Formats: C-alpha cells, sequence, structure tokens
C-alpha cells in the first residue's frame, strides 16, 4: 500500500457537486481507498488567460495500483464526468491529477511525478498542506508544509 495525493479541479458545471462524484468514484476503484480530503478552496486560475474561477481541492488515498494504473482511474473519472478536450484548453468539469505517489519520482511521456508545477502552485499547495503538511515532496526534499506559501487567490470555498 502507497499513500498517494492528488489535486482536483473544477471550473464549469456544479464544481461543488462535480468535485463530490469525482472523489466518489475514485473511491470505487479497487485498489484505491480515499483516507483524507482537504476543504475546498476558490481559486483564481493560473497559467491560461481570464477564466472561470476553480474549485480545487487535495484527496490522499492509499493504493495497491502501479502509478500508470492510478493514471488510468484519474482519466477514467474525468471521463464519467464529460470532461470536453478542443484544440484549444477551457473550462473543465474535472481535473484529476497526480501530485505524490509515495516518495517516487516518475518522468514518462504520458506521467510526471511529482507534478511537475506543484512546488509553484497556491492551488495545490494550500490544500495539500491541510492534509499533508508532514508529507516530503521528493525533488525539492521539502514538507509541503515547507513549499506552502500566503496566496490571497485562494480561498476557502
Ligand atoms: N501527474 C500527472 N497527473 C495527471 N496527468 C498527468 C500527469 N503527468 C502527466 N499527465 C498527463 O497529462 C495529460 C493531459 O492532462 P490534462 O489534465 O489535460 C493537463 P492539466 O491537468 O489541465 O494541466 P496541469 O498539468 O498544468 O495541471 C494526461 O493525459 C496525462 O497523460
Ligand atoms: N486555479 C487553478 N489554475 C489552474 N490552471 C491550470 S492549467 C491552465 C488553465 C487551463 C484551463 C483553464 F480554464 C484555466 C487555466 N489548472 C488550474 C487549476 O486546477 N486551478
Ligand atoms: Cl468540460
Ligand atoms: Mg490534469
Ligand atoms: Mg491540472
Ligand atoms: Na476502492
Ligand atoms: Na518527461
Amino acid at each position: 500500500m502507497i499513500q498517494a495525493y492528488l489535486g482536483l479541479g473544477s471550473n464549469i458545471g456544479d464544481r461543488e457537486s462535480q468535485l463530490n462524484d469525482a472523489i466518489k468514484i475514485l473511491n470505487e476503484y479497487d485498489g484505491i481507498s480515499v483516507s483524507n480530503i482537504s476543504p475546498i478552496y476558490e481559486t483564481a486560475p493560473v497559467g491560461y488567460t481570464e477564466q472561470p474561477n476553480f474549485l480545487n481541492l487535495c484527496v490522499e488515498i492509499q493504493t495497491t495500483l502501479t502509478v500508470l494504473q492510478l493514471l488510468e482511474c484519474c482519466l477514467k473519472t474525468e471521463e464519467c464526468l464529460h470532461r470536453i478536450r478542443k484544440e484549444r484548453w477551457g473550462p473543465r468539469t474535472l481535473d484529476v491529477d497526480i501530485l505524490l505517489y509515495g516518495e517516487e519520482m516518475i518522468d514518462l511521456p504520458k506521467l510526471s511525478v511529482p507534478h511537475p508545477r506543484m512546488n509553484e502552485r497556491a492551488f495545490v499547495l494550500i490544500p495539500l498542506n491541510d492534509i499533508a503538511a508532514n508529507v516530503v515532496e521528493p525533488r525539492s526534499k521539502l514538507k509541503v508544509k515547507d513549499l506552502v506559501f500566503v496566496d490571497d487567490s485562494v480561498k476557502r470555498y
């Protein structure tokens, strides 16, 4: 059994209902057991143009899946939630990102763990710190509580 952390996001549709449904679906896969869920935060979009605000959270799982098996479950969950994939990025019903998989470092064309952008994302680190403050991010070798930073664009929902 591996302790892993997922980052979830939604910025279109009924954001909160979609996040809750996603967690339930994730938990229903054999080999994934949801053990903790952060508070939900409303967050300003980063890395693109002006877009509707996100609801973001983090989830702790105990898994017996390999990290690629896990990734398949994450992407299937997005499909259950009807996520649209057009030529250009836009708002999405659900995004399920693998943040951390134990202390492992994976670099494959289809999978990068720890997530390559997490250490500079408040919408990740603030909810992650609520459930994983003492977990080590293996690239930096820092605990989450030593990466997190204050960011007024991330608010409790
Ligand atoms: N840690 C990770 N978690 C989830 N998908 C990952 C991943 N590392 C790589 N991927 C790949 O990323 C592909 C595109 O996923 P998307 O969800 O569209 C990116 P995004 O989550 O919108 O952007 P972001 O990575 O900047 O958060 C997936 O099909 C998967 O193969
Ligand atoms: N707050 C926040 N910003 C995030 N930026 C990304 S990737 C660029 C992007 C893609 C589509 C979109 F509509 C807005 C921004 N994912 C995010 C997330 O989950 N939360
Ligand atoms: Cl969508
Ligand atoms: Mg994603
Ligand atoms: Mg993402
Ligand atoms: Na399960
Ligand atoms: Na790579």
